[PDB]
């Protein structure tokens, strides 16, 4: 219902991360959403361990660490494992390590996650306004993505087949041109201090609505 949202206004979005040479965007997209539920439920913002996901959410979850994975099964790992460690206690090293999860430093839980209908930007808007930041994949394979600096991103070559996990933390328009507020994991020097505004309501542009999902911390 709100014509614009931005979850950084309510202190639900941590600092932008730098995934480096490790292909772990699924891990960063996942913790990003669970961080936002953790501030909602408890009132505390704290970065969750991407390294935990990479090191421990593996073959049983269909993931391959720095060579790809999925945000959905990363949520299933957190459910199964009954927790996830803080970034502070389990820092990211942009490489594949042995699982070193320590329940002592558990910072967040997961009760469930929810996948959204393919391509439904109306339904995606609802979840971002009513439930919190939503994990999505995008097609980020195109040179314009890499060269993105600011403004509303539109790429007529863009397809609906996604290949890069990111986090939708809000939405709006730029003098009418509508967009999704996307947090990426390429450090603050990428985009708009780490963010990219990608075209919204342009037929699932770059497949931002192809496979959305978001976790929940239930009471
Ligand atoms: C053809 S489809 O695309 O429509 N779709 C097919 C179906 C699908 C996709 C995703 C997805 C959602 C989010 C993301 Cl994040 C991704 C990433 C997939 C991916 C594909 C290709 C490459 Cl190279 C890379 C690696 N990234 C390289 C890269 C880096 C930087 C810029 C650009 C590229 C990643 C896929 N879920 N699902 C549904 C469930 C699939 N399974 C779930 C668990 O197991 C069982 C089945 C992709």
């Amino acid at each position: 219902l709100p014509d614009s949202v931005d979850w950084r206004e309510k202190g639900c979005v941590t600092e932008v991360k730098y995934q480096g040479s490790c292909g772990a965007s699924w891990a960063f997209s996942a913790v990003g959403a669970l961080e936002a539920q953790l501030k909602l439920k408890t009132g505390k913002l704290v970065s969750l361990s991407a390294q935990n996901l990479v090191d421990c959410s593996t073959e049983k979850y269909g993931n391959k660490g720095c060579n790809g994975g999925f945000m959905t099964t990363a949520f299933q790992y957190i459910i199964d494992n009954k927790g996830i460690d803080s970034d502070a206690s389990y820092p990211y090293k942009a490489m594949d390590q042995k699982c070193q999860y320590d329940s002592k430093y558990r910072a967040a839980t997961c009760s469930k996650y929810t996948e959204l209908p393919y391509g439904r930007e109306d339904v995606l808007k609802e979840a971002v306004a009513n439930k919190g930041p939503v994990s999505v994949g995008v097609d980020a394979r195109h040179p314009s993505f890499f060269l993105y600096r600011s403004g509303v991103y539109y790429e007529p070559s863009c397809t609906q087949n996604v290949n890069h996990g990111v986090l939708v933390v809000g939405y709006g328009d730029l003098n009418g041109k509508e967009y999704w507020l996307v947090k990426n994991s390429w450090g603050h020097n990428f985009g708009e201090e780490g963010y990219i505004r990608m075209a919204r309501n342009k037929g699932n542009h770059c497949g931002i609505a192809s496979f959305p999902s978001y976790p929940e911390i239930l009471q």
